Order: C-alpha cells, then structure tokens, then sequence
C-alpha cells in the first residue's frame, strides 16, 4: 500500500568502510528488500547520485565546494579506496536495477529526484517513506510523507517538525535554511541567526519571499540589520533549498528531454 523511495547513494555509505574493502551489492539489495516489508511497500524507487548538481552550481558555483576541496585533497589511497567503493556501489545499482526501479541522472542531484516523485504520485499511495539520513529529505514531509535515518533510527514525522528542526511546519523549515544556510553546502548564512530568531522572525514577518518584500525590517538589532542587507543571499540560498519548489527545474536544468523521459518512467512504474 505504500511507496518508498530510497537515497541510494546516501544508503551505499551506510557501511562506507566495510564497503570500500568487499563487495556488498547482495547486501544491500536484501537491506531495500527487507526496508520494503517494514515499511509495507507496493513501489520501490532507488535512487542514487550521478555527477554534480547543474542547476544548483548555476545559481552557485561554489555549492559544496568545501566537499571538492576535500576530495581534492585526498591522499592517493584514500582516493583509491573511495574508487573502490563507488565501483563495488556502481555493482549494487546494477543488482538494484534487476529488482527495483533504479534511476540516476547525471548532472541532477536524488534529493531533487526524490521530490518530484512525491508530487507525480505520492497521491496513489497510503504512505510514502524516505529512505535517507539527509535532514534536506524534511522539505518532503506531510501528514502522508515520512524519513526513516539508518544513522540516528529515527522516523521524522510532520507532527514532531519542531522537535528535528525547531519550526512546526516545511514552510518554516524550507524559509529557515535560506535565511542560515549550511556550512556543509557552502551556503552561507545570515549572520546572528540562529534556529530560535530565524524560527521567530518567520513567525512575525512570514516566509522569506514575504520578508524580503518587507526589507528594511523595523528593529535595531545586529542580526536584523545583516537581514536588512541579505536580499540576494536570501532569494538565491531559497533556490538552492526549496526542494519542492525547485525540483522539476532542478531537473530540466540537463535538457527537457530528460525531464520528460524521467516523468514517462515515473509514470509507467506508478500504473
Ligand atoms: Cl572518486
Ligand atoms: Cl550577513
Ligand atoms: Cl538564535
Ligand atoms: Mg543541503
């Protein structure tokens, strides 16, 4: 009865370590199989990455610049290890694909995959379960859209939004993550914003395109003064992070052509 929809990428490094030295696609093709029966799954799409992200690195070339430097900077085993690891990964998709719908597409990111698919037919199932450790993944969350993390265990659920993100609704959290950015992205921030102001700045002003039509903000504190002069840094950064809003251009950022054939398949799996 439900769908699940797997960040097959984010799924291959649970065991990064153990599955840069052997071989794992058995494994974790029987891992998707047994997520499946818990999680009551009719559909099953993997997903997995493939290059960079075209559309983000148009409105951002230095998007995740700080994860090139450190891959640039990699000592020649360590690199040899990662190869390893994406060749016995590349396996896995291959085994993946003999049992499960299994898409990458160069150049377009499985965060802004996975988002198109929840809107093209969410509707048709029960539930739908996100298969991810990426907290980005709570953009997608609804009163039918739940995220299951190998890492911490949990299953993040709309009605505890605030407990995870320290906002009560996807609005708030897409608004919230413009306005601070993410270090681990290269997005920069406002500064002197945490969770708590950007949560109660939200509340007081609305969404940031509402914030930034009511720029310069009445009040004298550092932080709103930074605010007052973020316009640009506040539009751009909610492109990079409005995964609903931005997925279906996110993906025909490669070609229309690509985006179509995507919907075509997307489609014939949910018949
Ligand atoms: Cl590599
Ligand atoms: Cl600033
Ligand atoms: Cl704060
Ligand atoms: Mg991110």
């Amino acid at each position: 009865r439900n769908l699940m929809i797997v960040d097959g990428t984010n799924l291959g490094f649970r065991f990064k370590h153990n599955n840069s030295k052997k071989p794992f696609a058995s494994s974790y093709v029987s891992t998707i199989q047994s997520l499946a029966k818990s999680y009551s799954a009719r559909t099953t799409i993997v997903l997995g990455d493939k290059g960079k992200s075209v559309f983000r690195l148009e409105h951002l070339p230095e998007y995740k610049g700080n994860r090139d430097e450190k891959y640039a900077q990699r000592t020649e085993e360590e690199k040899a290890l990662d190869e390893q690891f994406f060749e016995y990964l590349k396996d896995a998709f291959e085994l993946c694909k003999t049992t499960f719908p299994t898409f990458t597409i160069r150049g377009v990111e499985a965060d802004d995959m996975a988002a198109y698919i929840v809107k093209l037919i969410g509707h048709l199932y029960d539930h739908v379960w996100l298969i991810s450790t990426k907290g980005d993944w709570d953009t997608l969350l609804t009163d039918k859209v739940s995220r299951f993390s190998f890492t911490t265990r949990r299953e993040y659920h709309l009605r505890d939004m605030y407990e995870h993100h320290n906002v009560d609704d996807v609005e708030q959290f897409i608004s919230l993550k413009a306005i601070m950015g993410d270090l681990g992205d290269n997005i920069r921030g406002v500064e002197g914003i945490g969770a708590k102001r950007g949560y109660n700045i939200i509340r007081e002003f609305g969404n940031v395109l509402d914030i930034i039509d009511q720029l310069p903000l009445p009040g004298k504190q550092k932080y709103i003064q930074n605010l007052n002069a973020s316009e640009e840094l506040l539009f751009r950064n909610l492109i990079l992070v409005d995964l609903p809003t931005y997925c279906v251009d996110a993906i025909a950022a490669v070609g229309q052509d690509v985006l179509d054939k995507f919907t075509k398949d997307i489609l014939e799996i949910a018949e």
